[PDB]
């Protein structure tokens, strides 16, 4: 996982310029893309623990979507080991990336009303919180276009960061690694009826981030009447899914199924 990543075949676009970096899309586009197009886009958000890792992680998924008929592509954002920040500013960055699709939505060819956010672990989080989670602060970007995205597609998410409903000090602690109250970056406190819908790739012996934890929240999500199916990859583990593990076979079911939810929810054409 090289940083810069590489991202042959990508159109780079700066999304957002922060503490001096220009935060980067790697955009892809379909083979038949036009102007005027009204596709869906898909915005992958790369793992690492809000610490480190690359783009790169999320390009044969991009690859594939583009194929696929959709905009899609990889966002850099601001992680600890390269920028010195916290979780609330990964947060931040991963909204500015939704709300620059849509801004920019024209001119992509994309379907403003159909914006997928993805991502793995630490980026599986932001991607949630793109979707259910409110803003914490207003970055200088258009602040009449929302940040939510329209759906979500995770692949083995944090989702649970404050232990509230499941310590005083705890959460003290937490505060000060996360920039913020933990509940105002903990998806799973935000569970309300009537949010985008969404798919969730986990392993069921997943280490870094219990099983259990993700099926209390989707279980929660169906209560509340969203839209959150939850599909366990039996005795795997995290980072399962990624392209280079295990054959492959997690990487092309997690897309196969992918892809079937993107139809199902009305944002992809069935194939053929
Ligand atoms: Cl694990």
């Amino acid at each position: 996982l090289r940083y810069p990543p590489e991202m042959p075949g990508a159109e780079v676009k700066v999304y957002k310029k922060v503490d001096n970096v220009d935060l980067k899309l790697y955009i892809y586009k379909p083979a038949d893309w036009k102007p005027a197009d009204r596709r869906s886009a898909i915005v992958f958000f790369f793992g690492g623990g809000w610490q480190s890792g690359s783009p790169a992680q999320f390009r044969p998924q991009c690859e594939y979507f583009a194929g696929r008929g959709m905009v899609a592509m990889a966002a850099d954002y601001r992680v600890g080991s390269r920028h010195n920040v916290k979780v609330a500013d990964c947060v931040a960055d991963a909204k500015s990336a939704i709300r620059w699709v849509r801004q920019h939505a024209a001119e992509l060819g994309v379907d403003p009303q159909k914006i997928v956010a993805s991502g793995g672990s630490a980026g599986g989080h932001l991607a949630a919180c793109t979707v259910m989670v409110p803003d914490l602060e207003a970055p200088e970007e258009d602040h009449t276009i929302s940040s939510q995205a329209n759906a979500a597609i995770l692949f083995n998410p944090v989702l649970i960061l404050s232990r509230e409903g499941l310590r005083q000090d705890w959460e003290e602690r937490l505060r000060e690694r996360l920039g913020t109250e933990p509940k105002a970056v903990s998806p799973y406190h935000h569970i309300r009826a009537g949010l985008p819908p969404m798919i969730i790739f986990h392993g069921t012996a997943d280490n870094t981030v219990p099983f259990e934890t993700i099926r209390l929240f989707a279980e929660a999500m169906k209560k509340a009447g969203n839209r959150c199916e939850l599909v366990p990859f039996e005795g795997a583990a995290h980072g399962f899914f990624n392209f280079g593990r295990g054959d492959n076979l997690a990487y092309q079911k997690t897309l196969e199924l992918a892809d079937e939810f993107l139809v199902e929810i009305g944002f992809l054409a069935p194939k053929g």
